[PDB]
């Protein structure tokens, strides 16, 4: 895989797992999204775009004793397609700060990753509430 | 000895040899006096006072073919005790910076122990030169 090339970096493993909770746990506080919407997936991290019905009409439930008929589907009004964007946000960490946690032990602030995260979550929201215009997308 | 203690102290002995280093060092910087005027002793930590001979008359000298007279004797014009005052400063090592290179790795600031050095060779220095009215020192 490797695209998330977290080899390169100076941070050891417990700098990344508290880089992975200050970003998770300011996520799970920020998004209102995700509290009504559910979520699907993770589906991976090369799928470039989904395929997806449209189910738009109402239609009668099948009630018989035995199930003599066909006329009760639920088919696609369309199958819409929908490219997924991608949200990010960038931030430094300077390397005084990680020679000081790995001589001193002074540890790294991740609070640049929470903040990072947060302007993520509301760009998120923005999206799926007021939809993006350029992307095409729709909310 | 051992009026002193080196073992309740928090400093490892790399630490007491700075400290002591600072101390001499600047004590050899400092003693003026010292320079001028031969150092009796040191005669030890237990000594209180010494008893010493002054010899402010001069007196007549023996000049004859046998020697037959013994009038001509040294005499201490006064003959007299002195007391060894303490000489003393405190200097106070902060906690912090002996946790700090217990654990960061910055050295200690024994600054204050060099200047507790110096203060004391300025207050030997005062003593020789001016004399203590409270103890009735000669300068």
């Amino acid at each position: 895989m490797d695209f998330l090339d977290r080899n390169a970096a100076p941070l050891n493993e417990g700098e990344w797992q508290r880089i992975d909770e200050a970003v998770v746990s300011t996520a799970r506080r920020t998004l209102v999204a995700r509290r009504i919407i559910d979520v699907l997936g993770p589906l991976g991290s090369g799928v470039y775009s989904i395929p997806y019905s449209v189910f738009s009409g109402k239609s009668p439930t099948g009630i018989d004793m035995v199930g003599e008929n066909e006329e009760f589907v639920v088919e696609a009004s369309r199958r819409a397609t929908i490219n997924l964007p991608i949200l990010y946000k960038d931030f430094k960490i300077m390397w005084r700060d990680v020679e000081a946690d790995r001589h001193l032990g002074l540890p790294i602030d991740v609070s640049t990753a929470a903040v990072a995260g947060n302007f993520v979550a509301v760009q998120e929201d923005h999206l799926i509430f007021n939809g993006n215009v350029e992307l095409g997308h729709d909310g």
